[PDB]
């Protein structure tokens, strides 16, 4: 401290120490939109050919379900069992569970239940991952010059690329849109027919002509003596064209005929399946979906896999080019660069104003050379407590701006101060000044970290988000309070000009200076007017009381967020068809979307990504925008953008089309918003629970003044056809059970079968029928079983069928059957409220129809109430060290009285706009209490220790103290407000973010400062004047 | 009894294209033999957790497991951590020639 | 590629593959319609010709209280030259042993005896060191040159040694700017000069 | 249905001998039955961390996989961390129209 | 002093560590492609031998 103003060169090389330092502790540090947020979650994939919701619940699921025993910090449970047949359950983890041994733990339960599992399931394959619901990215691959189709493209896909962006590091899932190649067997059951044979003998046939064999090896080992020759046998080999798959060899006739394959079924390169279809612009395209790993980096394993790309790049088909219809990525990217623009910037700002108040360039470049050095240092604070670069903690060094350039400030303005003064030289004038702002510094510090830490403290994944805010700033505090005792003292003695006794370069050279004397006289008149009130008391004691409720009212009627929506470059458009369409009408939409887009948002939009599938019904496309560049209006952002379009795909179509961006936050809590779980306790029947579901839906479409958007999270019941059949009948004319089973099988549903070598990569064999012997109830008739004689018997002849219902999608949570009701709280209520209500209207529903919360509203049941623990304590802490600081009970709350000042800019600042009370707005009304509290403890500092140290009266040294820091105040004040004044103007990346911080910061620093350079003297004096008996007048001691 | 291109053809693809997600993969290497065995190394980024990786591997595999033939799933597919460096390697013999 | 370092001794020295190459392997092509016809199982003529030449693991056994295996192949004599595939026969559906020649064709091919892949796909591995003059890194150049003169879906990659320093070959300079930028500015510290450590 | 001495040499004494270069194996010891079950504990050094061994130990076991049998490898082998303490014992009853 | 500092070290064989008799090596022996167990076992004694 005091030993550095003789030592400036080892001082400068511990702040270029510390600038390099936080240099390289800046360029390996984790880049992020916010930090992982979410819970750590393992799903179980697995799909069941053919199987339908009620086939998988009862096949898969229970017994994967049953076997999730005696897993560690287990959360909550949830499967979708599907009508496309595939099961997934998502075991949801407490936060922070090891990602990796939590999947050790599901996996190592998966595979007790694996052997009771199908043999249809087990062999296409059961899948554990750690993955996030959100994709971290969707990569396109279309072929510019038309040349190949959707499924050769989709080959292309899976058997050139999928393989390694799945093996690069921090890839949790891909979907792909599209399928790889297979064997693509179409029976005709006429052409069957003829020669009497069923799928089944095609089953084994296949398997038969086409399969590996262990061969062995001439003059094996061990070998007989004397052998020499020493080679493998090579024989029957896997198939390579369709070609031999059609010279398959499946009965042979009396009348030298051949049955060939060929001739029974159609045989094609396919398809391995035929759900999911993706163009691009119309075009059509194959692509990949990208879905991040749980807690590995974004930005990092985006990179790794741009990379991956980029290194396949060179040998891909002629005119097969990449697309990237969808990246969460170049928005962070511009966003974090943004609020750097604003780092930059303010400072240069910062040096503006230094320059103005103190005139001399070289004396300037203390506080601007100051702040670089806090900066870099802090980022290199987080490197070693494990933080990240993400949009929290730099909005942290936004805000935090303000008390490293107050504490710069003040040191290198007291200098000034003495100098212009006393008339000391530069080494006195440090010595003097910092020798009376150490022991203020140090109070400061602490009593800062006395708010800031409390609200560090905060529960939930919003705790996360919070104490982010809360580090980046007590550390970037505590870096330029240590910068403020080593370096900045060390440049005031070193290049800050020496001032003669009595300069205040007053009307000196007229050009910069008239300011001077301006300044000069008000600052007087300023104090003049401060003693003026110091008088009558009474009437400020009022005014402030009117301040206060003023802030409270202004408070509590503001709307309280979460966090800003963003126009994140890039969004999508939702299609939803009337449940149990078909895959083509669901295309007609789709297009019809696609051209939307490119129609009436032509400068906007500049790509879109149309994916139908997962199933028939459903469709969705990822709308790609135009650069930000050439968007200017306020319609030209997403908002109004997918306004209009919902208003297009509202009243113009057959079936619901949502239209919207993804939320900042990614997988997490929306507004006022929650998600139900109606759980089945009894055994009450799909039914009963159905029914159920629809209760509680319908009892709480009876209250708009509580709820809004009480809605099923599933698909209905709808009609499903069953085939009965006869066991009597059929065992009776011959036909094994088993065989009628397989033959409706691999007709309607198809099987996987065999494994093929296609251009060197194993792919699937499946044999179905063609399209259109299977698509009408009355093609059931077309199908015949050869019988244990060698009689056909036709599925008419033992099967009763009709219509019924059954389910699409059969969820359970925690094992159960159940179903999902989201919800919303009403314009003005809290989600709290509002899910106490669902509380009570699901309290009245029939017997053992019970409920539970998930994901977002379980993360809001979990804290709330915790705001005014906090702030109450950090009060009695900040209070406390008051006390100590100023050795009195009665003092502190001088000091303390300041924090409204602050509030009620802020508060007005959000209501004035159109803000909200959000994170953002609360770490910044944070910030002003800071700086509110630095100034009023200077104040009183300053008059305690004239009144103190050098005997003066009460009046006159509050009075002395208020004028000599207060040019100090303002040059605060201003560096700050104008380094934030870029925060409320711009548009461009995050500006959501910008104006929220920045409006809510500038609107408390006004009021702020110049409301407290005239209350802070009122709160001491009134303070003062309730302690002790002498204190005015006061002289004595020397 | 496989020669080189049924292990690479059985085998080997089918578990290689299981193998994904496995946690800090640096590169994976795998030789396909007549002499019937089949060696898939997966290197990764150094200091990883040897344990887990590991861990990961074997339980991909356990999911590649059902797609492969019963010989090979019969014989066993394993998995270990390579290191080339044993401590030590004892020899035993029979002086008085009298086993094989 | 062999040969394109083979054009290049100055540079890289003993570049050579690292496998093994195509041996002669011997192909017995099994007509369906013969054996089909005369009524013997493909699964029998495969599987015996399995368990003869190439053995087989089929039950469990208890030796001294330790379970062992129990494989069952041909004796050594009768598997060991290619006419020997004469002796075997298979009992058809009627009742009749058929010889391998009447439904097995046979030949000779070449196949390769170890099947490389690295990341996936079908690769090969090309072992190397540089001239005695020259540093690695120049070699590891001139080969990325030399592959990319090389047809259409010839690519190449790098793998252990050259991977480990393809990554810590960009480090060695900058630990060492650091290094000369905290030592200068120790000393500096220490005494009280920019100029008096340059001593 | 098999033996004490039938299970034990097959499928434990198989086993426990892959259990060496456990990181802190205290004791190990293993019950053999005749109703057919087989069990195996490992106790390990004070605080090593339990998941880090369960992930150890599993990683031994599928190692000490080619020489078990069949019934075995198809009902499930389980490997589970274990205390040797019920926690608590909740009791279900019935007063009234009582059901067995 | 300088640049004669400079010529040695660029004219100085860069090595990675050095090999240490270790009172044990190897030996390794490769026959014509497809030899025989019996063959290569010739070799092999006549490595042992000598
Ligand atoms: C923007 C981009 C994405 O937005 C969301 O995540 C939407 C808006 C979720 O709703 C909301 C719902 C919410 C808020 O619920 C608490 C939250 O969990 C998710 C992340 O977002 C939905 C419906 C998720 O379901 C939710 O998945 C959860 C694991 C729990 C719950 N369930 C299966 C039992 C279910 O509601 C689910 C599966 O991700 C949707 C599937 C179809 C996708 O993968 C699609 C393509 C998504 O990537 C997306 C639409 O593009
Ligand atoms: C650096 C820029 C800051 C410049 C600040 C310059 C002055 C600020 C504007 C005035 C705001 C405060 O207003 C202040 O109120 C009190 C009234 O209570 C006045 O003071 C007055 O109070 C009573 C009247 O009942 C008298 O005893 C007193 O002599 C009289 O002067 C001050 O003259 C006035 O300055
Ligand atoms: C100097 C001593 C203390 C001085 C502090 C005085 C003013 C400080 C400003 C704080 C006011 C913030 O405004 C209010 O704060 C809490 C969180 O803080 C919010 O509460 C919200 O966040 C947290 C979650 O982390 C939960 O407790 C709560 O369930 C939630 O809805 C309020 O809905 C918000 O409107
Ligand atoms: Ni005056």
């Amino acid at each position: 401290p005091n030993f550095f103003i003789d030592r400036p060169i080892f001082a400068w090389v511990i702040a270029i120490i510390i600038m390099l330092a936080g240099g390289l502790a800046i360029l390996k540090l984790p880049v992020a939109q916010y930090p992982t947020i979410a819970p750590p979650a393992v799903t179980i994939s697995a799909s069941y050919p053919g199987a339908d919701a009620k086939t998988v619940q009862d096949t898969v699921t229970q017994v994967i379900e049953q076997n999730m025993n005696g897993i560690d910090n287990l959360m909550y449970m949830s499967s979708n069992s599907d009508s496309t047949g595939t099961v997934q359950i998502t075991l949801t983890f407490e936060s922070g569970t090891d990602a990796d041994i939590a999947q050790v733990q599901v996996q190592n339960k998966l595979q007790l239940a694996m052997p009771l599992l199908p043999q249809e399931v087990q062999q296409q394959g059961v899948s554990v991952e750690k993955s996030s619901s959100s994709f971290l990215m969707v990569v396109g691959v279309i072929n510019t010059d038309g040349t190949m189709t959707q499924e050769d493209i989709s080959d292309y896909v899976a058997a050139n690329m999928k393989d390694a962006i799945s093996r690069t590091s921090g890839v949790g899932d891909v979907q792909l849109f599209g399928s790889q190649y297979a064997m693509r067997i179409w029976m005709n059951p006429n052409e069957l027919n003829k020669f009497q044979l069923t799928p089944v003998d095609v089953i084994t046939a296949i398997k038969a002509q086409n399969a590996q064999v262990a061969a062995g090896q001439l003059g094996g080992t061990p070998p007989v003596k004397g052998q020499q020759l020493n080679a493998s046998i090579i024989a029957q080999t896997r198939l390579t064209s369709t070609e031999e798959f059609g010279k398959i060899l499946l009965k042979v006739n009396q009348d030298g005929s051949r049955v060939l394959l060929r001739d029974v079924a159609k045989i094609e390169l396919g398809g391995e399946n035929y759900d999911i279809i993706a163009e691009f612009n119309g075009q059509p395209a194959s692509g990949l979906g990208i879905k991040l790993a749980t807690g590995a980096n974004a930005l990092d394993t985006a990179a790794a896999i741009r990379a991956e790309l980029a290194k396949m790049e060179p040998f891909f088909p002629s005119g097969l080019k990449i697309v990237y219809p969808y990246d969460t990525t170049p928005f962070v990217k511009i966003s974090i660069h943004e609020v750097v623009k604003t780092l930059v910037e303010a400072i240069i700002l910062v040096f503006l104003v230094m320059y103005l108040f103190l005139q001399n360039f070289r004396a300037t470049l203390i506080p601007t050379i100051a702040v670089p050095v806090v900066l870099l240092g802090t980022f290199a604070v987080l490197a070693a407590f494990g933080f990240s670069i993400n949009t929290l903690t730099m909005f942290g060094m936004v805000l935090a701006i303000g008390l490293l350039v107050d504490d710069a400030i003040v040191v290198v303005e007291n200098v000034e101060r003495v100098m212009a003064e006393e008339g000391l030289p530069p080494k006195e004038a440090t010595r003097k000044s910092m020798g009376q702002i150490q022991g203020a510094l140090v109070g400061i510090a602490m009593v800062l970290s006395a708010v800031f830490v409390p609200m560090a403290f905060f529960g939930g994944s919003t705790g996360a988000i919070y104490r982010q805010f809360s580090i980046t700033i007590v550390s970037a505090m505590a870096l330029s309070v240590l910068v403020a005792l080593i370096l900045t003292p060390a440049l005031c003695a070193t290049m800050l000009k020496p001032i003669a006794k009595g300069d205040h370069g007053e009307g000196k050279k007229g050009f910069f200076g008239w300011f001077n004397r301006m300044f000069e006289k008000s600052t007087h008149h300023y104090t003049d007017s401060v003693g003026g009130i110091l008088r009558s008391t009474g009437r400020y004691l009022v005014l402030y009381l009117i301040i206060v409720v003023g802030m409270a009212y202004l408070f509590v009627r503001l709307p309280s967020s979460f966090l800003p929506d963003e126009d994140q470059g890039v969004f999508m458009t939702m299609v939803q068809l009337p449940a149990g369409a078909t895959q083509e009408r669901t295309q007609k939409v789709l297009n019809e979307v696609t051209h939307y887009y490119l129609t009436k948002e032509k400068n906007n939009v500049e790509s879109v990504f149309a994916v139908n599938g997962g199933g028939q019904n459903t469709g969705i496309a990822f709308v790609s925008l135009k650069d930000w560049a050439d968007r200017p209006g306020e319609e030209n952002k997403v908002e109004a953008i997918t306004m209009r379009a919902t208003r297009a795909f509202s009243q113009i179509k057959d079936a619901m089309v949502f239209a919207f961006n993804l939320p900042a936050i990614v997988e997490l809590g929306t507004a006022t918003g929650f998600d139900f779980e109606l759980i089945d306790q009894a055994g009450l029947g799909h039914e009963k629970l159905t029914q159920a579901r629809n209760q509680l839906l319908a009892e709480a479409a009876k209250h708009p003044d509580m709820l809004t958007s009480v809605r099923p999270n599933g698909l209905e019941d709808t009609p499903q056809f069953k085939i009965d059949i006869d066991q009597e009948k059929a065992q009776a004319l011959g036909v094994s059970i088993n065989d009628i089973n397989t033959t409706l099988g691999a007709a309607w549903g198809g099987s996987y079968v065999n494994d093929f070598i296609d251009r060197g990569r194993v792919k699937k064999v499946y044999v179905m029928s063609e399209a259109k012997y299977r698509m009408l109830p009355d093609d059931i008739g077309d199908w015949y079983v050869r019988a244990a004689d060698g009689q056909m018997v036709p599925f008419s002849a033992f099967s009763s069928s009709r219509w019924e219902y059954g389910s699409p999608r059969l969820e359970r949570y925690n094992g159960l059957p159940s179903m999902e009701i989201l919800g919303q709280a009403a314009p003005g209520k809290s989600t709290g409220e509002a899910m106490e209500l669902m509380e009570q209207l699901a309290s009245k529903l029939p017997t053992g129809v019970g409920y539970d919360w998930t994901g977002m509203s379980y993360q809001e049941r979990l804290s709330g109430n915790q705001a005014p623990s906090l702030y109450a304590i950090s009060l009695i802490v900040v209070f406390l060290c008051l006390a100590a600081l100023y050795e009195s009970w009665s003092i502190p709350f001088s000091v303390m009285l300041v924090v409204p000042l602050g509030v009620i800019g802020a508060l007005l600042a959000a209501t004035f706009r159109g803000l909200t009370n959000d994170v953002y707005f609360q770490v910044g009304l944070l910030t002003t209490i800071g700086l509110s509290a630095k100034n009023a403890i200077l104040i009183v500092e300053f008059a305690k220790d004239l009144m103190d140290k050098e005997g003066k009266g009460l009046i006159e040294a509050t009075l002395d103290a208020v004028r000599m820091r207060l040019r100090p105040i303002l040059m605060t004040s201003l560096a700050f407000i104008l380094g934030v004044m870029p925060l409320v103007i711009s548009t461009g990346a995050g500006s959501g973010a910008q104006n929220a911080v920045g409006t809510g910061v500038m609107g408390g620093m006004v009021t702020a400062t110049v409301l407290a350079i005239f209350f802070v003297p009122v709160f001491f004096v009134v303070v003062r004047r309730r302690f002790s008996r002498k204190n005015e007048d006061i002289e004595h001691s020397h």
